């Protein structure tokens, strides 16, 4: 019934964090946790396809996209399953993560278990930037920290 | 039909490694990769229940054991699903991992995706030691390095 997961974000720089996930049956996934070391403002935050840290965050591949859609914000019909929009860091570099999402899951075809969470250098423009890169990544830029999403007690 | 997984092992000390997994249909899981920084000799090697690195390797919990059995070697009827026996390092501290196992899986109820691989301080006694500890851990001792098992391309 109740499924839990966890993700420790690490990178080459100062950004680090711990993300928690909970899903009750086929309900929304509730995403919580804290990221530190960020620049003030909005940072893209997505599930990427592969739980592969062999080349740091690069080997996580693109956004998780089992329905073969273009990039959007989490409220858009046209989005990747992994598209969880932006987290916001305050003056102190701390982002408090508080997201509910209906497309990701912790079981079945939409499961993010064994995939990667990434937090980016720049704001995700939610697919509205009017260049091709917007339709793939939201122009969120480099991957500051990432972690493989694991099963939690 | 074909599933691939990967696991990057890290710890507090010098031990590191990369583990690859492949499962074609309901063939066995073929486990490969390299572990470095080990003392010469045998080191226990298991799937632990939780993909939780919030407290290093400690938070991975016990050996993955959905059938509530006693610890064993991979050839024993009585084993944990996660029991993959020992890997061996020579004088260079390098273990070349080469294992085939039919109880672990990369999908379904016995999936190890999102769980943790651990490499240990000591030899796994394969549950043959005459004490309670053998029946839980194989007397494999401390957890030198671990990582969350992720979905690979
Ligand atoms: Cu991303
Ligand atoms: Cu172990
Ligand atoms: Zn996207
Ligand atoms: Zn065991």
């Amino acid at each position: 019934m109740e499924m839990k997961a966890v993700c420790v974000l690490k990178g080459q720089g100062p950004v680090e964090g711990t993300i928690h996930f909970v899903q009750k049956g086929s309900g929304p996934v509730v995403v919580s946790g804290t990221i530190t070391g960020l620049t003030k403002g909005e940072h893209g935050f997505h599930v990427h396809q592969f739980g592969d840290n062999t080349q740091g965050c690069t080997s996580a591949g693109p956004h998780f996209n089992p329905l073969s859609k273009k990039h959007g914000g989490p409220k858009d019909q046209e989005r990747h399953v992994g598209d969880l929009g932006n987290v916001t860091a305050g003056k102190d570099g701390v982002a408090i993560v508080s997201i509910e999402d209906s497309l990701i899951a912790l079981s079945g075809d939409y499961s993010i278990i064994g995939r990667t969470m990434v937090v980016h250098e720049k704001r995700d423009d939610l697919g509205k930037g009017d260049n091709e890169e917007s339709t793939q990544t939201g122009n969120a830029g480099s991957r500051l920290a990432c972690g493989v999403i694991g099963i939690a007690q």
